[PDB]
């Protein structure tokens, strides 16, 4: 099937918008992680391939995605960067989870229904 980007935006904007809508659990991944600011100079030594809130919506808002599963790809590569680098008891790391569990409770219907 081919998607249309404004039928992606209309479907799939609002389950990005549910991420960002979490207060403080959002408030990490709403910009790429910045190694310098943030002190941690290892972050790209165990992160290959970074991903954030901001260039998942970028690409949204301009139709870069051509289906709906390559934006879950990226909003999962998002979490799946955050599990890797944060400790389990840490923050960021329950911020990630959290983001995880709203973002499966949004996304199910929506793949459904396209
Ligand atoms: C997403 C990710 O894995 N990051 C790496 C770890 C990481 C990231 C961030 N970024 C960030 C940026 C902005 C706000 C916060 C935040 O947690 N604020 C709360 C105290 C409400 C966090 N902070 N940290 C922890 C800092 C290094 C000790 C971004």
């Amino acid at each position: 099937a081919a998607f249309k980007p404004e039928e992606l935006r209309q479907a799939l904007m609002p389950t990005l918008e549910a991420l960002y809508r979490q207060d403080p659990e959002s408030l990490p991944f709403r910009q790429p992680v910045d190694p310098q600011l943030l002190g941690i100079p290892d972050y790209f030594d165990i992160v290959k391939n970074p991903m954030d809130l901001s260039t998942i919506k970028r690409k949204l808002d301009t139709g870069q995605y051509q289906e709906p599963w390559q934006y879950v790809d990226d909003v999962w590569l998002m979490f799946n960067n955050a599990w890797l680098y944060n400790r389990k008891t840490s923050r960021v790391y329950k911020f990630c989870s959290k983001l995880a569990e709203v973002f499966e409770q949004e996304i199910d219907p929506v793949m459904q229904a396209l």
